[PDB]
């Protein structure tokens, strides 16, 4: 039956491989990564005609019928990306006239205006002055002779927080505008009645981080600011010394853009470092084939290929396949072995992990080095002693990793710390880097395949972690993939490859909860809103991806042989294309809860494959 | 008469100019360079067969009868040179046998071996453990915190030496050693009887430095040094912030191969800086039409335009020649406008000079600023709004620039600290940036130009130092260009264009001098012996920039009309090439008196010109 399915998938994942051996899927975001481009190249004085064109459909061609934007298809729209992708067309060439710009227009009135946006959103208008710097949340470069013990230190913000936290401190230090010509200004953001509707810092915002704030900015307006001049040159020498090999900063789009716009506020636009990040840029670009062009958040090579790997080889491939060998010798060369930010809470931990894209040393993540240290476990190559030796590495880092919970984090170890989540400029997505779930769920499972059970006392602190974790209906939350669905995937699939028994009552409980959210169409869906209105958990467009989540669950807790895990089945099978893909006009990917959500473009053909080897497997 | 020999080397000139409109000659030097590259690359594990093929036949190539190498063409056998030199060929494969290596090996034993060696080369010999540590002049990391004004902080120390010293920190830090294989071991360096003939610091060891350095080097073998992690960030970060554009380090050998190799100790291979500083490399090399390679100790392309087109002015060509307004262009794209090493002592001063190779910022020379402004001033460009300001702003600079005595320096003001002229490190070349007579005399001639003549206190103030400085003979010590042919002629033609009275006493005093060392064929010649010898002060083979300088000098004194005067033009005029060229064999540059000269390239062709030009001038 379903045979032919997976020998078709098979051969189009095969096709999708790179030369070099590895698999490289898009990474799909929202408009702000475009739109903030367009700024940012007026604000480096470097724009292309040729470019902003290409821009131009995209954006356009990303709008809704109602003249707005959102963050993931489907969407209700979203004010932020509406007002960035606003000024982005009226700079471009667009007039306030046209159908488009005031549909759009309209919406963001009927908001409160540019009054309501996330400081982000403010601090971009701020720089090219449609904004008053005074109303934007500071961040002074001072904060960077915080001790490593103290509070709010950078190192107690995420990873992806931190860089972009000391490239802002030196560019809200000096408040640069670079103005825009009269064509382009938009007073009409402020031409609003409705009552701004302030969004606030994540967690609440204290009246002391609230006093702190009208503090700085009045301090900004001394004619003396001691050491100041210091703190800078703290926060560029950080700077300079973590800049990636690709010329970006943590191979993200936010600290990269805020990096480069400091070195252009400290005249440093012809030094080495501002050159190379600029080149730099083009790789994340893409081509898009109705004449737009757009800019990945983040790229995804490392992960694509581990997943590609472990989906090809669960699905039948030989462990020494001559394919998946290309892959296993490329990924050996990726693994990162310097220290990196994590080794200030890990200095004797030897490094091991690996990044999730091409050339980023100091920023290896448990999650891409779970997947791909197991992925070569399953592989056999020529140089065995590599293989041996890459795998202990990363294994012994991954333990080393593990928080205090018996969880893992992402990128760093116990970061998490709740101060940052107060303040005022912390109104957006997440600042700090806690151990979750799916990570956790995926290290597990990594482990198991070397078969270290139940028994070691790491894999046991780690299931309390989860089963404590656990949600009062049996899933568990999906944090960096939309949702319940794929957490609870994650995790099931991960408790059976340890050795728990999948009978238990709480295991039970969540396969129950599984059956429970299939749709009519065989398949499951999450919707991206699961993240916002509880009522949505499990429930959502069937996506292919998402099925074969609910289906590797399924598998996992033997139910394997159900009515609803053949159902499953069936929809992978039919909804299948000709050339062995499948299709999802839907986002599955989590960038931050209800904030920024992503698409992982080659999800749709590796889980349904992965699943599908899965289920070829218990027969 | 001579007016063909112009045409011809007018032509000539204009037919070496590359097309964006510069002119770049090779630097000439000395086989350390390509000797401590081949080093470099087995540090870095980056070796290339072939091009090691082409430094052998190179360094063969260069190797006299007697089996040494020198300093300057014609020259005595350097020890050092001749140690490097030897190393460099056996790691390339040559037997301690052959011919060569046994010549060489003879004369190193008969100066007391390696023993006898400067710092530098015991240093290399010691990065690849042929030589102990303990016994090279420590200089530590911790240098990093001396205050702007306190004994030896990195801010008394020339530009050149700067940043060699900073970069020299972080590996005498961790003392490293990359072995070579037995196949080049070089234990027969040691094996002599003569006595070590121990060179000591340039201005004398006091038994102080001696004794802190036995301290340093004890204070190393502690367990624990304090705040030394921090001194290394605190030299890294002063590289990172400083690397040029090219890759380079201040586009010198040196740094640039010290920085190199001190990234790659702290496991920064894979880091943007790296890379770029490694790519950079090749920018510098050059292809010998014998099959050899060599590699330039620094480039001169803005020097050489400067020269260039003066020459072919003060020759004849029209201030608006279309050929000479491709070459103003590319000089005022060329001006440096940001903050350099320089504003350490000038705060106030507003960015406007100029470098010596393509892209170094934080660099620029008084010498190649006062050239290419004079040299722009000679112009007439389509854009006369940047010419004016450009001129303007680089005019400022150098103003700013003068140092106490009246004079100036190259690329600092006032470093004329004492203090590092004896620690034991330096015992090689200059230290530190004091003014110097032909800078001076550059600068005057510049300022000429415009007309600021003796009355603006400025141009007083200058003439005194130079007055002062002049020696008992009448002639002028030449700083960066062998030697007092050089300085003579520079100093005399700057007066004779700052308005003075050629008549004056000193001023006669010169030009006698000069008409006294004419040599028989009718030209002059000065050899580099004459910095460490004094009876050869304007003594040596003839050369063409050299009696194209005595020229000058007699040209501007009124004596244009002399025989002597009429005596040197027909050597020039004979000894043309029939290209239109002139050879010159020798060396006529001078990195640091009696230690490094340079082969200035386009000298042999541009000062003849520029000599013939003035005198078809006095008629
Ligand atoms: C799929 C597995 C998740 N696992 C963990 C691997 C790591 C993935 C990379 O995680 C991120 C995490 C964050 C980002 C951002 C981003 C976007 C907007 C802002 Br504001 C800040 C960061 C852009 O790309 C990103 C990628
Ligand atoms: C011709 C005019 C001189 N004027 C002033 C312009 C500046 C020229 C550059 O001066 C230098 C000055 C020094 C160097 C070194 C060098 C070589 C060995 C060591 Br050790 C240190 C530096 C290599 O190249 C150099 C070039
Ligand atoms: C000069 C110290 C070299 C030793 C490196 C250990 C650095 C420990 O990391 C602590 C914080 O820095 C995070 C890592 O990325 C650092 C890059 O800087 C490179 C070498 O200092
Ligand atoms: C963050 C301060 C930037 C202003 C620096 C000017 C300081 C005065 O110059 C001191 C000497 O250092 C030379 C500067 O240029 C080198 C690179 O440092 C980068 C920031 O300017």
């Amino acid at each position: 039956a379903y045979a032919r399915t997976l020998d078709r998938a098979v051969e189009y994942l095969l096709s999708c491989q790179k030369d070099e051996g590895y698999w490289w899927g898009p990474l799909l975001s929202n408009v702000t990564m475009e739109a903030e481009y367009v700024l940012l190249c007026h604000i480096l004085d470097r724009v292309d005609r040729d470019r902003m064109e290409k821009i131009r459909r995209y954006l356009l061609h990303e709008q809704r019928e109602d003249g707005t934007w959102a963050l993931y298809p489907g969407g209700p729209p979203d004010l932020d990306t509406t007002i960035e992708a606003y000024v982005a067309l009226k700079y471009i060439g667009m007039s306030r006239d046209e159908e488009p710009m005031q549909k759009a227009l309209r919406f963001i009135q009927s908001q409160g205006g540019i009054e309501s946006s996330r400081v982000f959103t403010r601090m971009w208008l701020a720089l090219v002055g449609e904004y008053p710097w005074e109303k934007v949340p500071m961040v002074p470069p001072e904060i960077m002779f915080l001790g490593k013990r103290m509070p709010l230190n950078i190192y107690e913000f995420g990873s992806w927080a931190r860089a972009t936290v000391v490239a802002l401190s030196i560019v809200m230090s000096r408040q640069p505008v670079f103005p825009l010509p009269e064509r382009a200004r938009v007073p009409e953001l402020y031409e609003t009645d409705v009552p701004p509707r302030r969004r606030g810092a994540k967690g609440g915002g204290g009246w002391i981080f609230d006093a702190l704030d009208r503090a700085l900015h009045g301090y900004q307006k001394l004619s003396v600011h001691p050491f100041r001049r210091a703190a800078e040159i703290r926060a560029l020498d950080w700077l300079l010394e973590r800049q990636a090999g690709d010329g970006s900063w943590g191979g993200i789009q936010p600290p990269w853009f805020y990096a480069l716009i400091a070195l252009k506020i400290l005249d440093m636009t012809q030094h080495p470092a501002f050159i190379k990040g600029w080149e730099g840029l083009e790789l994340y670009g893409v081509e898009l084939d109705y004449g737009g062009w757009m800019f990945q958040a983040s790229i995804s090579p490392v992960w694509d290929t581990g997943l590609a790997v472990l989906a090809l080889r669960a699905a039948g491939l030989p462990a020494d396949h001559d394919r998946l060998v290309k892959a296993g010798e490329w990924l050996l060369d990726r693994q990162i072995t310097v220290p990196g930010d994590w080794a200030v809470k890990r200095p004797n931990l030897k490094p091991g992990g690996f990044a999730f894209q091409f050339d980023n040393v100091y920023y290896p993540d448990v999650d891409d080095t779970a997947v791909v240290v197991w992925a070569l476990n399953t592989l056999r190559l020529p140089d065995e002693r590599r293989r041996r030796d890459a795998m202990t590495k990363g294994f012994r880092w991954i333990v080393g990793m593990q928080s205090s919970n018996g969880g893992w984090g992402a990128y760093d170890v116990d970061n998490t710390s709740d101060l940052p989540n107060h303040i005022p400029f912390c109104d957006f997505g997440e600042v700090t880097d806690p151990p979750s779930e799916d990570v956790t769920a995926h290290v597990l499972e990594c482990f198991g395949s070397f078969g270290y059970d139940d028994a070691w006392k790491v894999i046991r602190r780690a299931v309390e972690y989860l089963k404590r974790e656990q949600k009062p209906d049996g899933s568990w939350f999906g944090r960096w993939g939309v949702n319940y669905l794929y957490g609870t995937g994650a995790v099931v699939s991960a408790l059976k490859a340890v050795g728990i028994d999948t009978r238990e009552p709480y295991i039970q409980k969540a396969l129950d909860w599984v059956e429970q959210h299939q749709n009519p169409d065989g398949g499951w869906g999450e919707d991206c809103r699961s993240y916002e209105d509880p009522a949505y958990a499990g429930k959502g467009a069937s996506t292919p991806s998402q099925t074969a989540w609910a289906l590797m669950a399924l598998i996992a807790g033997g139910r394997a042989e159900s009515e609803a895990a053949r159902r499953g089945v069936q929809y992978l099978v039919e909804t299948q294309r000709p050339d062995g893909g499948w299709d999802e006009p839907y986002y599955t990917g989590t960038g931050f809860p209800g904030d920024f959500y992503l698409g992982y473009t080659m999800y749709r053909h590796v889980f349904p494959t992965l699943a599908l080897g899965r289920y070829k497997q218990a027969i």
